[PDB]
């Protein structure tokens, strides 16, 4: 066998590539759209759906659905489009000579694993397959061994620790607070400034306002009574109609819901607390090497200053006698791939496939017996 | 202090009148107009702007503009001239006396409320104020502290789930469709008969079409077979210069928008599914009285059959196993207007007020940290 | 001061005064007569040209022409004599004393109002002046401020709808049909009896047949088969050299020219369809008022039975669901000056006049931007 | 099958021709024309109604009626006349052989389009036919899937914003100001200047003068300025006389009310602003490419620079820091009819035919379902 596939089913993007490769060669977000309008000039290359980056292209004209939503697939019939566009338009290769490694967040129900399974057996027909968990991935790619995860990317939050190699599945602490909702909740609060987002098509708008207008503030009191004197907080974004918005107190008040949860109305902890639970639900004698390797990863925690207020916060709630060492990495947008990248290309995983002869007779429960 | 005055500054029309009272003393349409014509005959009574009434009478030589246009107010110089009508030709009052209550949608422009404030303290020197919402105020109208609002009126249509006199402000949904995009239609689709109505002056004749002659049905698609054969479903209507018109399907196929809102191009739910993605964003354990709790409000719910369409199609949407029950006032033209009536003359709401030794040490920032 | 001239120059009478006055104290034609004959006894007061009642007494011996035709002055070294006759002659003024009110019809040669202004300032020298009007005028001499205004007299027909003192030139009609045609359609019809007036001194002989032996017939068709019996339609008339001449359905049939035009060879629509189509071009909502104050003036709808017609006519082109009424006054062959003289008798019209010094910095072109 | 006819029928012109070629073997004007007179010499070729080029020649004894208006037909009697000029004298071909391919315009009446799949059925007995619209046409001529399309032509003046095929059918504003309009309007200021056209035969001498005398000023108050200095901006005309008439800024006046609508007494945006208000209506994504193309058709589009005063004016606007190009071909009044022609021609349309056995089992409500 030459080499392997690694495919990274995001709920925002779809990272894909090759094992052995240090950045994936197909990054497009998750998105199959229907045109919603009449169609006049019927032909000249309208299709009947639009996948990745072609639908993000004529976005205007589609109303664009996620078939992934807060890492559950609840659209099968189009998850197998853009896994129809992912091996056939995006790598050109035929899954039926390249062994695949698929991704999910850990508490993820059972009938998407055994589906993700079904469907690349069934349709693709790849040799073999493994379906990993995305924060012990992310752990990998960092060259560690021993470390609580915080894995945060479009559809998920969650805090897998890890020591030593052994997983402590009990301390998982996965929380449905991601980048999606911070974009519902900056198109919630922008409309106080008179901008009306409403359509889907926006949603991508105010997904770009969010990704180079806002930071995470290291004291929030202090940070809304200086924006009270509202000159250098505020920065001006250039939308695609060539309209120009100024926002303020916006940029750093939705990414201040990772840590405050009860802006969008949940009874639930921050991003710093379930990061403390979770350490604190594992045995006393490990806490010292978790509390000094706080990795992150996805793409939520690439916010300016993030890393420093978990360093602020988790001090405030750890006793003061031991060091906090939140690692964050320039790359970890594409750590999860990273990790998938270094673990398809090791020689002692290659026992560890699922083959097609071990699928057929005893059906999709093979898939949970594998992992942890 | 004897009474207090409540006016509700809707989009469409102005209710106004005092607290305690049962119904208002002022009823007409936020309508400021300007001659678009020569003027030849220069005085006997030539005015260079008429407002409200006197507009609706002349509207035939003016050129008729809203200053609140999907509840936001865009033109402040005239929206003083509506209230200069209000509150000295309409009731007769001196502002210096009476505190009064103004009301707005929610998820509104923060401009939009500093203003109101603004205005009503350094022009009309109000003793005291207070800016409320317009579907909490339906909700206390019809004797209830528990119930999700559909307040659709005249700009806005937007659901408040309010659940023991606690509002859930991550469950509101404000939809812009409401009453004036239903005539706009309506316009758009009586072009298809030949009848050409264009300027400003006929908004309100098909308008007038609207409020008599719109029925929502049943089922759509049986109904529009049914007008097929078209004889039973046509009415006249009688045009202010004689002419008689005939519309068919026309009837019910504009409050069809208002459940469909793809025929004026929104992506966007109809009413019925906005309240059911507006319970289902609730918690699990209220949803029990929010489905039995369905209080309706504005004038866009006034069609014949809306309520019985709104308890089909939910229905269809919530699980079988339990009830569904919309509630449809006769009065719910002006239920925003009487719950402010209770609310104003309520002795435990006497030191809520804003008055006017709180707002000019503070500034307009003392409206915004009152409400919700 | 005390008074201001009001002169009505129209095609066939001047109409002369002073304002405040209820009847013109100088009512004589437009004519300006030359000898075109020998004259031996040379002397006894012959002078040069003859103008006003001299000519229309002294007209055997005259060629008469007339200096305004179809409400254009085209003799502008004549249309002076008159003037010099109207105000040295028929009121005995000088006018360096008097403002003068002038009028003209609607969509009138801008040559026209410019050479009235300057004759009026550099030869007469009047202190100040107006150029008004005529239709507008007559609407205002019966109290109204709102209708359509039939204006008939013998150079052009003329419509102008009012709404409220508004007057909308978009909408006016203008038809050069007038009463000078209706005599020479009838000096054309007479000579199918025998008649023959050719010259312009028997001009007037038949416009005074016209004015005591001509009416509007209810209905045209059924008309004229009853004057098959030629006995009851018949009247005689006495011709200034003794002859008697018997006209038979001449009488009705040179009116109806004025309902429809293609007997003297016109493209165009009567009086009753230009004013029809008048309304029809005005907004619907001010069409229920321009039905219900159809006032006509001028002396060519001083038919015994034009009202009668006028009333028969548009409602068989108006929608049967509201009423026409047609105003008639019996005084609606002054009902210009009428007008003219309550105009020049306000107070608010006192700042309005075109005063002197506002000529001569502004020259001609300041008539134009102050009336329509 | 060899051809197929593409009948273009506008509210002036008549453009028919064959598909696949260049240019219509067929213009002639939309008059039908009867004869007003006596007509004495009985015989001799005199027939009862002409239409087309010879009711063109012999205008002058002839009432000329247009049986289209503001893109309506109104005269179906004497609409089927001109489709009788067209296909066997004009093109002489038979009906029965060729497929025919007929226009109109957006949010037209449905009793228009059934009567023209009525009348091509029943009396001409077309193999199969289509009704298109004219914008889109218009844009498929210039090679372009996106842009929105300018339509202003006799009859009525549209928008269409079109996006890689998708149209927009809430976005199409449709205006009834077009080129009939600007020469009634020249045909009311020429009488300013003493020169009286009053029948319908002189509404084409207006016309004529329209076509080539009239300009498109940059700036309007500027330009009237300018010809207050009145030698440079007079040009002369000839009359079919003999006569010569000098017009000065009605050259510019005429086609300002293309962005004054104003001046005609129309409570509407001039084409400037309906363009504007059509794309603000369109999403946000697709605005970028609508201010880019701006494609013009119609020959109300011809004026010399009315190009330039369109990017002058939506620039205006528009955002500044974006382009604004405006589409001007040279061949632009018959690019609704050169879009019909490689629409006709093409091999995916070749199915989208209304043939005849559609017709009779479905009646006249099949042409509805087969468009947008
Ligand atoms: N550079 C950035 N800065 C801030 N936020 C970002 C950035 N890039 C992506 N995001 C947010 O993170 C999400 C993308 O995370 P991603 O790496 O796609 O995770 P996944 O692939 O698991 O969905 C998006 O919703 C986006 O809003
Ligand atoms: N009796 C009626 N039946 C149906 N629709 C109505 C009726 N009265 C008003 N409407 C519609 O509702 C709107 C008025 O709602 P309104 O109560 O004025 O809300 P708001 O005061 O918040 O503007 C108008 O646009 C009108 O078209
Ligand atoms: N009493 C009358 N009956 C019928 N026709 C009349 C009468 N008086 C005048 N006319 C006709 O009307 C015309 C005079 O109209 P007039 O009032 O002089 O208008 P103007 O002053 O604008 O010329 C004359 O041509 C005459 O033929
Ligand atoms: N060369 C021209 N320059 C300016 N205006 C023109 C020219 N040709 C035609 N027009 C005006 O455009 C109108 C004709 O448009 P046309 O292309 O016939 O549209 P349609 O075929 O849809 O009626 C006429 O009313 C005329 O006044
Ligand atoms: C289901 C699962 O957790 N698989 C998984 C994830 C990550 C990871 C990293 C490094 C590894 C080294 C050797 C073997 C394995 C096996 C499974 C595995 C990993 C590794
Ligand atoms: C801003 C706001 O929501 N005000 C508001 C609305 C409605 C309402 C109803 C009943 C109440 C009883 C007691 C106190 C208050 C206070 C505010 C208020 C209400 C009430
Ligand atoms: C040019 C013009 O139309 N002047 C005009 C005509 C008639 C008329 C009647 C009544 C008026 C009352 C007040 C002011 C004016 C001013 C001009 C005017 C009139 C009046
Ligand atoms: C009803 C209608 O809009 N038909 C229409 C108009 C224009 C147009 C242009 C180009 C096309 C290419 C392929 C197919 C079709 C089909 C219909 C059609 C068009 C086209
Ligand atoms: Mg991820
Ligand atoms: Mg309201
Ligand atoms: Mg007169
Ligand atoms: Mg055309």
């Amino acid at each position: 066998e030459t080499t392997a596939l690694v495919c990274d089913n995001g709920s925002g993007l779809v990272k894909a590539g090759f094992a052995g490769d240090d950045a994936p060669r197909a990054v497009f977000p998750s998105i199959v759209g229907r045109p919603r309008h009449q169609g006049v000039m019927v032909g000249m290359g309208q299709k009947d759906s639009y996948v990745g980056d072609e639908a993000q292209s004529k976005r205007g004209i589609l109303t664009l659905k996620y078939p992934i939503e807060h890492g559950i697939i609840t659209n099968w019939d189009d998850m197998e489009k853009i896994w129809h566009h992912t091996f056939y338009n995006e790598l050109r290769v035929a899954p039926e000579e390249h062994p695949t490694l698929l991704t999910e967040a850990p508490l993820n129900p059972k009938a998407n694993r055994e589906k993700m399974t079904q469907i690349m057996f069934e349709t693709f027909n790849v040799p073999a397959m493994y379906v990993a968990i995305q924060a012990v991935l992310s752990l990998y790619a960092s060259g560690r061994t021993t470390g609580i995860v915080l894995d945060s990317g479009d559809g998920v939050t969650h805090n897998v620790p890890i020591y030593e190699g052994y997983a402590l599945p009990h301390a998982i602490m996965r929380l449905d607070l991601a980048g999606r909702d911070l974009t519902d909740y900056l198109m919630k609060i922008l409309t106080e400034r008179g901008y009306s987002f409403v359509t889907t098509a926006e949603r991508e708008i105010v997904r770009d306002i969010k990704e180079k207008l806002c930071y995470v503030a290291l004291d929030f009191e202090n940070e809304m009574a200086t924006a009270a004197s509202s000159s250098s907080l505020e920065k001006s974004y250039e939308l695609p109609d060539g309209q120009v918005i100024t926002i303020g107190n916006e940029r750093f008040r939705c990414p201040e819901t990772l840590f405050q949860p009860s802006f969008i109305g949940m009874e639930s902890a921050g991003i710093h607390e379930t990061t403390y639970n979770s350490i604190m639900k594992c045995d006393i004698d490990i806490r010292k090497d978790l509390y000094a390797n706080n990795v992150m990863s996805g793409g939520t925690t690439m916010y300016p200053g993030i890393a420093d207020r978990m360093q602020k916060e988790i001090t405030a709630l750890a006793p003061s006698t031991m060091k906090i060492k939140i690692i964050a990495p320039p790359e970890r947008k594409y750590s999860v791939w990273i990790g998938g990248s270094i673990l398809a290309s090791l020689s002692t995983f290659q026992q560890m496939w699922i083959t097609k002869q071990e699928y057929d007779e005893a059906g999709p429960s093979i898939v949970h017996r594998k992992c942890f």
